[PDB]
């Protein structure tokens, strides 16, 4: 197509229940999304950056303003598009991943859509529902973790994460495998939060058979994670750092990681996420799906996503109501622990035009 | 110091002559500096980033956003604060270097100002004077670029420094050889442009002794560069990808790196700049000072930086006349291919306010 313009709205929705990382607390969720307007229809993308730059160095006001001051424009001016000339286009532009991944994602929802495609489709899906686990975060208190985990479990989630930090580590997941016992599917997440300094206290987790830990130190740190590997009995899983295909092969051939987290926003997009799906697979690395707390929009797209071939774990694709009384999509709802993959064309959602009004905040058209 | 607010103030200033990398020309610098203010005094700084994000992410923009409503807030809720405290206060913020570099530099010349100690005294000099080279554009023509070399050895800059990129890379240096010889102190500069499939094409810059090339590859790719090394003769400089000490640490336990450019922007502040400096020298890795085409502050505090025992390799720190027609500071200008380290107390210039007010396009307080 040629590309007409973007629509970029600003969204604000509640969450049901605070969320606390190594990094901060959240009782609110701010975001964008971008309706890609073509001859051949509309697309929906959703950036996953935060208001502040915590968990990367993206958030909302800069992915805004690089979107609309270097990013569409460029697109806009292209002679063809489709989603795979995109990078290309913007492959001048230095980092903004997730910006990228937003815009990326956009067009190729309006570009399947003109085709009566499935992300699933185009992704290479195998299968029509996928096992969910939920990503719990730190409490005040050992206890409300309990109730809290014995909640999820009774639903139905499959797997559970708990988030650690510094202080808050040995006891939660003692605390946990004590109540629950040692079937229970169980890993935890630090968001950077350790040093290789920290080795011996994330050795006190070796006994409690905890399927990895997710990113225990910082997103530039790629050796000090073989380093680490060597020291400690839980497999390593990198997030944070894993910004593309080539940054898996690397990670994957310096012995620093076991198991991936695919986040498409922070690889650039869905199509490179596929590539390091398929760069993991080639090497014997399974994958697992992320999860930014997305509305239905990402939901959609990540649950197609999960059903490729090599996510071999369970994923942080929970239910909408894990995060959002209202989701501005037909929301997803777990089945026998399970979600199934959308079947539309595209995302295979949409939003409710009335219920996102509700949440927007700012709306802003970018064309020629 | 009690920090009481910071002005950041935007500024522009027109080039003597187009510079062309090969990520595209630049005829103005719009840049951004800060004045922190303290009940004592001010200090300044200058962030080093460009127009749009094209040498990396960072960019003007992005820069006065996050310093205005997460880096300069962080700081003005502080108690007692001092240049080192500042990455603690920072750290929460993930990357933006440029813009913590840029604060970081401002905060130290205050600091340093109210104990009447210089830069080059903080920072460990050993040198009152250190040599300088030049960084050369992409030309339209062989004989445009013969020429520019040419009057820039006669003003005595002691290295010439190529910027190159498929398209404009053996025949330049060919060129380059048989003008002037082999007796000349000569590099290459790829800014990311090739991949490690033109292995062939770069190993053709073999014959002619080039002391190093600096990023031929991406960013994120350093074990691309240890593959390169091995099928290349000339060494390999890095640039963009040593963001940290702790990422030159990890260049060169891979073999990614044999020499390492060093810019106190981009590796997020002078504090940092002098442990890259030190890592470097720990592991028998010369340095050598990077230039962003800093105004005269930025200038002044790389001299003093460029000073340090391990940089011994000529610096792209150039004279100010090299980019600009009229500096905002006293002009650094080039005395026997050298410049002098600054010697007045903290960063040992500061803007001359009659060509500051030039030359700013806005400016905002923060308190
Ligand atoms: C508040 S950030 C959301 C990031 C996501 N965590 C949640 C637990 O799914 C990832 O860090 O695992
Ligand atoms: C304005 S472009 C970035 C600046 C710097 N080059 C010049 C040669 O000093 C870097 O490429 O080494
Ligand atoms: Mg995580
Ligand atoms: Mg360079």
């Amino acid at each position: 197509m040629k590309l007409s313009g973007v629509e970029l709205r600003r969204v604000q929705m509640p969450l049901v229940a605070p969320f606390r990382t190594s990094f901060g607390t959240q009782s609110v969720r701010e975001l964008l999304l971008l309706r890609a307007v073509t001859p051949a229809g509309e697309g929906w993308g959703e950036c996953v950056t935060m208001a502040g730059p915590l968990y990367s160095s993206e958030y909302n006001d800069g992915a805004e303003h690089v979107l609309r001051h270097y990013l569409i424009p460029a697109l806009l001016a292209a002679e063809d598009i489709t989603a795979a000339k995109v990078t290309p286009l913007l492959a001048k532009f230095k980092g903004h991943r997730m910006a990228k991944g937003a815009l990326e994602m956009a067009v190729l929802d309006a570009e399947l859509r003109a085709h009566e495609r499935s992300f699933a489709a185009e992704l290479g899906s195998v299968r029509d529902s996928v096992p969910c686990g939920v990503s719990v975060g730190i409490m005040d208190t050992i206890p409300q973790l309990l109730d809290v985990v014995g909640g999820y479990l009774d639903e139905g989630y499959v797997r559970i994460k708990l988030k650690i930090e510094p202080g808050w580590d040995v006891e939660p997941v003692r605390a946990v495998r004590e109540r629950f016992g040692d079937d229970v599917l169980l890993q935890v997440d630090a968001n950077t939060a350790y040093t290789l300094g920290d080795a011996p206290q994330l050795a006190r987790l070796d006994p409690f058979g905890l399927l990895l830990i997710e990113q225990p130190l910082e997103e530039e740190d790629v050796l000090g994670h073989a380093e680490l590997a060597r020291r400690i009995q839980t497999p390593i899983c990198l997030d944070e750092s894993i910004v593309s295909a080539r940054a898996a092969a690397d990670a994957i051939k310096l012995g620093a990681v076991q198991i991936v987290n695919i986040k498409p926003g922070r690889v650039g997009g869905y199509l490179e996420a596929r590539r390091v799906h398929d760069v993991c697979a080639a090497h014997g690395i399974p994958v697992w799906c992320g999860d930014m707390i997305e509305t239905g929009l990402g939901r959609a797209a990540n649950v197609a996503l999960a059903s490729l071939p090599n996510f071999t774990l369970p994923g942080d694709t929970s239910a909408s109501d894990r995060y959002y009384k209202t989701d501005i999509t037909e929301p997803f709802v777990l089945s026998g622990g399970h979600l199934p993959v959308p079947t539309g064309p595209g995302l295979g959602v949409a939003p409710i035009p009335e219920l996102l009004d509700e949440v927007t905040t700012a709306k802003v058209w970018i064309g020629s």
